[PDB]
């Protein structure tokens, strides 16, 4: 994976670095296709900041098969006290299936994010929710 020393260096400007690093470790230890990456987040204001996101796939059972659903979770620099900004990340070969929990840009909406409160709310709990919702209604299509 990535080490915690590397994670601590990557999120060095975060307000709650040890908590963010611990939750990230737990996620990438469990979901080995999620990778931590530093990238520029384009805010609504127009400003931009360098934030860590978790990007990759999570395993989702759907009607007799397990699908690798591509996602992106952005951690704000006040993580874990504000929720991540979450997207499904379809490849060039994929479409986004919109619905109650997913808009046309791939942004995800869930009661868990709206209701987010630390420490009862965390990235592992969130991913469990995504696995249930996407298991009911896959947010990405790839064939007719």
């Amino acid at each position: 994976a990535v080490s915690e020393s590397q994670l601590k260096k990557m999120v060095s400007k975060y307000k709650y670095r040890d908590l963010t690093v611990r939750e990230t470790v737990n996620v990438i230890t469990l979901y080995k296709d999620l990778k931590p990456v530093l990238d520029s987040y384009v805010f609504n204001d127009g400003s931009s900041r360098e934030l860590m996101n978790l990007t990759g796939t999570i395993p989702v059972p759907y009607r007799g098969n397990t699908y690798n659903i591509p996602i992106c979770l952005w951690l704000l620099d006040t993580y874990p006290y504000n929720p991540p900004i979450c997207f499904v990340k379809p490849t060039s070969s994929m479409t986004i299936k919109t619905g109650k929990h997913v808009d046309a840009n791939g942004k995800i909406y869930l009661p868990y994010l709206h209701e987010w409160k630390h420490p009862q709310s965390d990235l592992l709990g969130l991913i469990q929710v995504m696995i249930v919702v996407f298991g009911d209604e896959p947010p990405v299509f790839s064939r007719p």
